[PDB]
């Protein structure tokens, strides 16, 4: 019996997950790595821990779950967009930390350029804006303060990677410095409408044309595994695609229309939209979905930069929680926030403001209020935000979603499951697999290999854990909404 | 056997009774807490009842845990929390609903409605106030339009208005005195500062009788005798009434013009005796009587925060964040700077120099790499943020320039707190030994009255210094702080549903 | 808005409480207020006198004013209390000479030990219908009288006046016009003959207390005078009611007769059980003493004692500052199926029937590194039933009778999960009413039969209205099993006895 | 530059840790990943196998990394474990058939009993230096083959392979290459007679466990084999060094010879003495095994074991969540001047040395009202001071020695209150050492002179620098009071079984 082993590198856990051929979750392994916050609104990864957690996660998913390493047909590899990698060729090390997708540390970096007029061009091209949010300024600015980096970068000593990238090159023994569509086209260098690195933005970027990987499909065997890192087995190398994306596959939807959204550390929410890139007038990304079967698809993104990353926040900055599905006790211990709102621009607004200026706000505080509110309130803000998306992207598609299906760690809460049902009036679709980045994955993968002969495999066992109906006449509904859009004004004139 | 003058501070979220000897020291304190109730947002009310038996509470225990006999008070001084209303039954002698506090915006529709008929600047000339939620009319008319019955009784004499002092004297007294003073009338809004005397028009506006009216009287006087049954068979003289922080004023020797002192408690109120002369105000202060003694009457600006120490106590019982209100310099002084988060506890809209009544709570500046120690580092910030914005708007209404500030409260205590006041407004802050001035204020007024002391002096002489906190930090870092709070506060107004 | 109320005061060990009471006896308001409890050393409980009576006066200014009742519709005053707590006061100035020292304070051990010695242990049996423990009030008094300075020259000068909390209360509370108590408080001083009804010149001899302390023994319901106007909002409303607190709570469960039997749950556990008007001598550890005094007849009645029940959850609150209330226990308990083997044995302040060692402490036993907070407060809340359980087959040999089904009452009897594992640990029904505060509904009636608020006693029995009655449900093995492990416990508790 | 490193893995009771020490013998980098600890049933105590093996494999890449340190710079491994603990596996899956047995465990109470029941403990005691306590090995296998499904049969067809955790380490490491143990960890098993050196016939019937799932006995500074490329990072480095934790930390003590005696303060508390190449036999209730194979020589040592000892802090974090961090828990008991009467016996999984009664928990005693946090907690940091005292009298009659300056070690040294009250309470110095990791040190070295790493073990003895000495502060009046107090604890608390 063969099983396909996914891996999903998140933004604050590594995870390895194995699947048979029935297509069920032969077992699991998570392990957190440290998250860096050295100045208001800078956040980083060590490259190395990410690695070792990579590392880990795979050794104990073998383990744990009684299944030999010659049982992998293949390997699949999601992961967190944008975080940037810098590297020594020779060494395999990163020369400074991975600046996260998250990261304010680029702001100057943009302003520059912005000012200079260069943000349509890289609007036109990209599909994306000038926000610290991309790959782009993170190399510029890591040749541009980190030491030496400059000089190594121009004798060809120094690689460029997002997550995907350096995952593969360190496990398949630097055989392969490769990325696919969907983690290339959020990087700000990539042109997704020719499909390849644009030389302007390269140039414009100061970033050498010499450190970037070769741009690949989403479902190949970009190479193996060496010996020594996968217990002397070389198995194959053949999905990638970035965490988003490989959901959207997860969620079997293939073609225009087909809408999902994401509760992780941030909020995303995407529609598949065939081989047309769409340009979007409400604040939403145009980027590529995923390449497979000679096929390139294009999406339309919503970004929700904190969702349950706020969560996390009240867990590990406040100390005011235990653990995040403690959150929901409180939440549920009273009818309402009575008037507190929580806006986590803790490193900006993303869709549809785009605002890289905006910081964590809270608003409607008085004496009565207290945790119960106070929390209540940030888990409303996961729903807030997804509408603000919502009705961002029924307007630059026309589609009108009814019935949205979700995924994510957060979406086994379902107070927040339900105020998301009843804040915009909409069905939701809870799957049995919540996990769907990894499944995306591991299907990338498995067709790449044989393991499945089709996709449909996806859609065909995607089964409803359970779906949520909105209990909200508008009368509240649109109170609170029209509250939560007052809240997020008053953030955005908080800037100095 | 010598005799003791017993102090009453009624505060917002606390009765005290303190005792005080001959020599100005106190023989005894006594605290007592009783519940605030928020209906609704932005509502604060008390329950009166439960007001007077924290009194009474207070006072019970005070004399018999220090070895003190009933016999032995010379005289009773009372001082309270400022605006909260109440309306009685002259009768039953119970309230007809919830003391309406100071704080509560529960009466801001008819501030609107006076405005939108042009009475706002009536009220000024007049009250040297202004049509917020924060004094008593309001709160007065509110009762008699929104309690069922309220106006039937209303008008058959049958119902007595009354701000704390008010309540206390009549109830203390047995009903022989239904009293108050000037310093508490002219936060009523339907005194006349001025002309010393109820204002006639001003009452017809709020709707309110001039039946349900108790008489001023000046703040050092005999008003009555406690009957025997609400003080262990003794007919002690009630002989001092005057608003918590006139009576802090007071205990802090500020009697002549030009002195100023600041009082963190639930809130933060700031003063400066104007001496005999009301100063008007265009910065946002407000002009108020300081205290009726000696045959005389003096005058005063006052700088308003409904929300300072409270907001402590609110990470204390709302977010259930801290054990206690000392347990959070722990955590300030655990980091060095908030980093660029803020707190606007404008709990209840925001006072001086703002005038903001539909203004909330709100925070800024976070990131996911705040901390709880930021967090409450901002909050005990904004007692001192609020307080220098109070102080600018005096500096210019009075031009003078204060070099050394005295200071007193609940909350002075914490000395981060007091560093970095002196270094957010770069003026020495003076903490005093004897820090309950309020109720040392209400002592001299009985005991002035019933000849315990000679003269007011004593208090001056008395007073000595515990420590002085001198500014420490850069002009960069100072403005720059201050630039992002008046941006905070600038984003607050800005959240109005 | 002119009926007439009774006042009931209940003057507990960790809380005073003030109830008003209506015709249909009701409660038309309910206002408490607790008091510090100080432990200057192990074994030691003392409260201040003065800060008792201050709460005292705290809670009846609070229940009248706050219930919209006038102080002239108190048709009269009940007061019941902690027994024993004896207080020792200066006549004159009116104020303690000393703290009071509480029912379960161990500080006068010695005292106990040394008439032990002496052999008279046996006397104050025969007398008292109690034992030579720490427990009650005769020791205390010598106690203050040998070790506060002045102490003898003042009491022996007739400027000192002994009292337990009943005597202290009247006392101040009518200014000084009455110093009396009733037999039900007078039989728990162990200076009050429960045979011959009068103080005994021989126990107030050994225990060295002039007769010039004491106070008058009266009936329970009779008008013992009329509450100073001061301490009173102006009135003289007549005081007509006394009695021990648990008596009271005997009094208000309607066990008149003899037979009746009904268990309290409050900072200690104490099982009363009418005996009637004869005075049962027990040989199991349970103690004899006198239930009323009332239509000029005296009851008696078997009490069982735990001095640590309640208090025990209590002490998860304030000591190892591990629950927040004491109902925030109840949710820890259910988590967990069972115990796992811990028991926690609370005596805090010794044993108290049917072992009576007064050197014995708390303890806890059956711990593993599995062992889990859940686990530990759930051990703690079966200790009480186990206790009870304890002190109940005591009872039914001394008294023959077999309860089938138990009344029960107290501030712990709201705790479900309590009340199912007594039914369970017992194998018998537990029946609580629908109106728990009976101690205080007691004192009330007392008093109202008195002024003749009400007609006669039986309207306590046609007026009571069960809550709730729990029926066991587990098997023979699993009890027993339980119960060998509570008993090994307490074997071993025993065992550990320091120098 | 071209500078080499000795990795040393200390599997403990509740983590497992790598360290590397370069040629000077510091440390160059530190890595520790807690695992899982089952508690089934009362008295239970169980490890996954698998997980422990992770977690060794995982301490190891990460002290790796995070030091910046090739995988080809690694002169050697020594492995240093948690004793007792054991594990069956089949050969051919490398697969554990059910969950380790911890040392703690008393799941094979009843096997003992029988056997005690049969006469036969005098027999293990003359010959293992141990007695029938299910703290060790031999009864835990019988355990696992008499009621794990398969086992028995397996066993027969030789599928089936035992070894305590250095044995299950070295085996999955080397990729099977190697299934053995040093003298230390076998003398702890009930099956190897620590006299003539080798497994016992009569204990093995006894114990209806086969010879065919034993592994080697072997010095406990050897090169054993290597590492399989595949489990470090393509490279094949020597795995040097095995000890049984204890004997590895009275080695990094630099307790050489007769009269060498050091604390350590882990899960558990232990001491050890050196009692050179003759083993002692104890009359008091302490255990004779072996401390360590080196130099063709091999020498004894007399234990005082107590199982629960820093186990009782994490007891009050996981347990009852009364604190969050083992330091934590110094805080309150130094802001009490005594428990005021109140003791704690964490006899948790009954009771070692001196009393070995292992049908004896965890009790606590003189609780009254007045009882708050800070005397309850004070009283169990109390209990590791109280426990070691009665080992440390117990060996000072069986030795006749007395010891004036204990050396201590371990993760619960770090506590100062605990070290005060421990030379208090025992009225001797107690000397800290700089670097607290021993057990690393003692095994890491047994690894580097067993591949020229080092010359000599002096080197040991050379290094050892005082981090701070604790001298008694507390008159006899108070000391025996005490003391004395504890003992009826103890008492109080055998009293108690079902
Ligand atoms: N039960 C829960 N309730 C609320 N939030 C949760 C819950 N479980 C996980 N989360 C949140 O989900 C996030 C992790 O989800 P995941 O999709 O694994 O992250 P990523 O997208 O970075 O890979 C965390 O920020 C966490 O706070
Ligand atoms: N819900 C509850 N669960 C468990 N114990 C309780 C609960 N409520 C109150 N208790 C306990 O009951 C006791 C209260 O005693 P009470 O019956 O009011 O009279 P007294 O104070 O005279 O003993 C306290 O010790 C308290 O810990
Ligand atoms: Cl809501
Ligand atoms: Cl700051
Ligand atoms: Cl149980
Ligand atoms: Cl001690």
């Amino acid at each position: 019996e063969k099983y396909i082993l996914s891996i999903d590198q998140g933004t604050t856990s590594s995870r390895a997950i194995l699947f048979n051929q029935k297509g069920e979750i032969a077992g699991v392994a998570q392990r957190e790595f440290k998250q860096y916050f050295p100045q208001s609104g800078w956040v980083e990864h060590d490259a190395n821990e990410i690695w070792t957690s990579v590392l880990a996660v795979m050794t104990e998913v073998i383990n744990e779950n009684d299944v030999r390493a010659d049982q992998i047909a293949g390997i699949g590899i999601t992961n967190q967009r944008e975080t940037t990698v810098v590297w020594d060729k020779h060494t395999g090390r990163p020369i400074y930390h991975a600046i996260v997708w998250q990261s304010r540390q680029t702001q100057s970096i943009c302003s520059e350029l912005k000012q200079q007029g260069y943000e349509q061009t890289f609007r036109d091209k990209t599909g994306l804006l000038l926000d610290p949010y991309f790959a782009g300024t993170k190399v510029k600015w890591i040749l541009d303060n980190v030491e030496g980096a400059r000089e190594k970068a121009e004798n060809g000593d120094l690689l460029f990677g997002t997550i995907d990238t350096w995952l593969v090159w360190k496990l398949s023994g630097k055989a392969a410095h490769i990325t696919d569509y969907s983690n290339a086209s959020r990087t700000l260098m990539f042109n997704i409408h020719d499909l390849e690195w644009d030389d302007e933005l390269l140039e414009l970027l100061t970033v050498p044309k010499n450190m970037l990987p070769e741009v690949k499909a989403s479902s190949e065997v970009y190479g193996k595994t060496i010996d020594y890192h996968f217990y002397g087995q070389e198995v194959p190398i053949a999905g990638v695609a970035g965490d988003q994306q490989a959901a959207l596959f997860g969620q079997a939807c293939f073609e225009r229309g087909d809408v999902k959204n994401t509760y992780g550390t941030g909020g995303f929410m995407l529609m598949n939209t065939g081989d047309k890139a769409v340009k979007s007038e409400s604040g939403l990304l145009t980027t590529i979905a995923y390449g497979i079967d000679g096929k390139v698809n294009y999406a339309l993104e919503g970004s929700i930069f904190v969702s349950g990353s706020a969560i996390q926040w009240l867990r590990d900055g406040l100390r005011m929680i235990n653990s995040a599905p403690q959150s929901e006790s409180y939440a549920t211990r009273v009818d309402s926030t009575e008037g507190v709102y929580v806006v986590p621009a803790f490193v900006g607004l993303g869709t549809p403001y785009w605002d890289s200026e905006a910081r964590g706000a809270i608003f409607g505080l008085t004496r009565g209020t207290e945790k119960e509110h106070f929390i209540r309130a940030t888990l409303e803000s996961l729903c807030y935000q997804t509408r603000d998306v919502m009705e961002a992207m029924s307007k630059d598609s026309g589609i009108d979603v009814q019935s949205l299906r979700v995924d994510g760690g957060a979406v086994k809460n379902n107070f927040i499951m339900q105020f998301q049902a009843d804040i915009v009036n909409t069905s939701v679709e809870r799957p049995e697999i919540q996990e769907t980045t990894a499944l995306g994955a591991a299907f990338l993968a498995g067709l790449a290999v044989g393991f499945w002969e089709s996709k449909d495999d996806i859609a065909k066992n995607w089964k409803l854990e359970e779906k949520f109906d909105p209990k909200m006449d508008e009368g509240e509904r649109e109170k609170l909404y029209r509250g939560w859009k007052k809240a997020v004004e008053a953030t955005q004139v908080f800037k100095t």
